[PDB]
């Protein structure tokens, strides 16, 4: 299993990138004068060997409230921790919004997060006769710097362009991610946040297990000691109940993720309120 999070500016091609990872178009990718993704979204894909889990995020910079909301959502979805945090840029310069984005990940998740960051570019088809190598070779101090921090993990993507090319890019991305993780002591990203937020997640899931079971064992109890009902009626009812139960265990993960939101939000809000002086737009 691979947990990857796509963060970046608005319009950078995050959703497109997600689509090309997922093999089909799930998320909304189009050209806009607005944010097309207003909400953290997640999906899964059957791959050669693994289940790929892709977290698409709203464009980081456009609100302390909103930023805190979406980050928190991102954290919950990415639990227990992400394998790769992919910073998505349009081809060319490393710009101020990406600078602040990188600053944010650093600030909230520590500097220790930069081992799991990979840089991904979109519009690969736009460079034409120039090599991507040649491309990153002409780069600037800031781009070179962040590439260095990220361990020289860089990709270019063409979302348009055949499936076989696209899936090959997927091979590149996934492989490098596995390389990175292996060199990273073979585990996902784990933070003070992630540990706590996961513990909460586990606690509430076990709780809901206590709830749903005690609900089903009760509904069953009525049917057993109920008279005037045929045994076939008892059996048909209980069978349906058990079906609804097995459907309701499938539900716990999504329902659990919803319960902790405000708690993690508050925790992040405590932290982030002080810090926001760094991410204001001056002027
Ligand atoms: N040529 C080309 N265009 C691309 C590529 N990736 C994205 N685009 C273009 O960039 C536009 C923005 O796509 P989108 O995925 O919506 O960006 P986004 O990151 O989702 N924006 P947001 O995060 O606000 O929803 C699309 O209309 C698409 O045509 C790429 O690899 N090549
Ligand atoms: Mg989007």
């Amino acid at each position: 299993s691979l947990r990857i999070v796509l963060v970046g500016k608005t319009g950078s091609g995050k959703s497109a990138t997600a689509n090309t990872i997922l093999g089909e178009e799930i998320f909304d990718s189009r050209i806009a004068a607005q944010a097309v993704t207003k909400n953290c979204q997640k999906a899964s894909r059957e791959w050669q060997g693994r289940d790929l889990l892709v977290v698409d995020t709203p464009g980081l910079f456009d609100s302390l409230d909103t930023t805190c909301k979406e980050i928190s959502r991102c954290i919950i979805s990415s639990c227990p921790g992400p394998h790769a945090i992919v910073l998505v840029l349009q081809l060319g310069r490393y710009t101020e919004e990406e600078q602040k984005t990188v600053a944010l990940i650093k600030a909230v998740f520590g500097k220790s997060a930069m081992k799991h960051m990979v840089i991904l570019f979109t519009r690969k088809e736009e460079l034409e006769g120039q090599s991507f190598h040649d491309f990153i070779a002409d780069a600037d101090v800031g781009l070179k710097s962040i590439v260095k921090e990220c361990g020289n993990r860089c990709c270019a993507f063409s979302n348009s362009t055949s499936k076989a090319e696209k899936e090959s890019q997927v091979q590149e991305l996934v492989e490098l991610i596995e390389k990175m993780v292996q060199c990273n002591e073979g585990a996902y990203f784990s933070d003070d946040i992630y540990k706590d937020t996961e513990e909460r997640l586990k606690q509430r899931e076990e709780v809901l297990r206590k709830i749903y079971t005690d609900q089903l064992n009760e509904e069953i109890k009525l049917v057993e000691e109920d008279k005037h009902k045929s045994e076939e009626e008892k059996e048909k009812e209980i069978k349906l109940l058990k079906l609804k139960y097995d459907e309701k265990i499938k539900n716990i993960r999504e329902e659990a993720e919803r319960n902790i939101f405000k708690d993690v939000f508050n925790r992040i809000w405590k932290m982030l309120s002080e810090i926001w002086h760094r991410f204001l737009s001056k002027c």
